[PDB]
């Protein structure tokens, strides 16, 4: 097994296939971190702020790490990121951007807000596997995360 | 070979043993990224601002990623971090903290001061090797770094 059962990973991904492929890869590595999924940006913000208008806050723990796609239905990931980095508490949570966008503008803006890192989703299974396996080792095993952020 | 020869890694580390062993691990893995080392906070700032002795941008290109130790001679890492994060251009460079300090205060505050991730220095060569190998894969191969050129 790998990871910490007390450090949730919030994955904001609207593609069911992308999420499923990702989830299965984490399961093959024995990751124990609980995975929470949001499909829209509106859900992501509600979940993080524990607003309770779209998600019950009682079953929405603060994540230790956030995997965020810039492209999302409703409020998009770009707007989610900007809002997050303006909050004294949420801005501390490591945010890893994982999207199909390789646009120089998105990369530049994201890093300007000090995202932790930017990852372009690779199409190839071998490359995606290496990407996810490394993400797991780095974030869930090596790095010291803030107390939930 | 691994990495990109046009994406420099700036390592702010005053420990000769820690730096030299780190560089040797990168060379053993075939990393082609140029490695620039600064030994004090003031020196790192001069390099990043391209002032003082690092007056020629062609000689001191902007690094694509920074590995910083919080403990440094004179202006310490904490002060260096806060300063570059206030600069329009430099704030885009991801900063990875790799230090001996494992105290909650530095960790919480560092994440508050916009770092990408925090890594506590391993004591045994076996774990250090594995840790650095993951650092290499993640930062120099997987992640899309900001365009600092």
């Amino acid at each position: 097994a790998v990871g910490n059962a007390t450090q949730p990973l919030l994955v904001v991904e609207d593609s069911d296939e992308d999420f499923s492929t990702f989830q299965r890869l984490l399961q093959r590595e024995g990751v124990v971190n609980p995975i929470y999924r949001c499909i829209t940006g509106d859900q992501a913000l509600d979940f993080l702020y524990q607003t309770g208008s779209y998600c019950n806050p009682d079953i929405a723990p603060r994540p230790a790490v956030i995997l965020l796609d810039l492209n999302l239905p409703g409020t998009d990931g770009r707007e989610v990121l900007q809002e997050i980095k303006q909050d004294e508490v949420l801005k501390k949570i490591p945010v890893v951007i994982m999207t199909t966008s390789s646009n120089p503008k998105d990369i530049e803006i994201c890093y300007s807000y000090s995202i932790s890192s930017y990852i372009v989703k690779p199409l190839e299974i071998d490359r995606l596997t290496e990407t996810v396996q490394t993400f797991i080792k780095y974030w869930l095993d090596i790095v010291v995360l803030p107390e939930m952020g």
